[PDB]
């Protein structure tokens, strides 16, 4: 059903589903491995379903809508602990590429496309441990899709080839998020 910001595990799949206090964002878990948004002049929020704790070998399978109007993103999305890292594998945006500002670190070529890959340093930054500092990586996409797999160890072995250091896994989702837009999405993870 439609919830409101928070955590848990639906039809086994753990979600997350965050925003920023701002109106205009509807967030749903459906059936197995399904949730939904729909955003109207959000401002930021991501949320989504996948596996708490991920791990770093998943092959992640996606399907379904995605159709953002303006600044959003559909990636898998998640964190390891100790280092803290918060990491996306972006498959398709909006009107913003996310990585930019980020500092290229290569390219890796996985499920179908090559990837640019990025890093950059959060400050003080909200977290899943409370405000902290921490780098955030990035893999993106070259060929936009809404449906595919990922093998999560390319991406994870590309970024450690330029120093990344993967601690203890924490959750690991599909996730789609805005950024100050509207848009639609409807995706079952497996």
């Amino acid at each position: 059903s439609t919830i409101q910001p928070g955590t848990g595990y639906n039809n086994g799949y753990f979600y997350s589903y965050w925003n920023d206090g701002h109106g205009g964002v509807t967030y749903t878990n459906g059936p197995g491995g399904q949730f939904s948004v729909n955003w109207s002049n959000s401002g930021d929020f991501v949320g989504g379903k996948g596996w708490q704790p991920g791990t770093k070998n998943k092959v992640i399978n996606f399907s379904g809508s995605y159709n953002p109007n303006g600044n959003s993103y559909l990636s898998v999305y998640g964190w390891s602990r100790n280092p803290l890292i918060e990491y996306y594998i972006v498959e398709n945006f909006g009107t913003y590429n996310p990585s930019t500002g980020a500092t290229k670190l290569g390219e890796v070529t996985s499920d179908g496309s090559v990837y640019d890959i990025y890093r950059t340093q959060r400050v003080n930054q909200p977290s899943i441990i409370g405000t902290a500092t921490f780098y955030q990586y990035w893999s993106v996409r070259r060929n936009h899709r809404s449906s595919g797999s990922v093998n999560t160890a390319n991406h994870f072995n590309a970024w450690a080839q330029q120093g990344l250091t993967l601690g203890t896994m924490d959750y690991q989702i599909v996730a789609v998020e805005g950024y100050f837009s509207s848009g639609s999405a409807s995706i079952t993870v497996s």
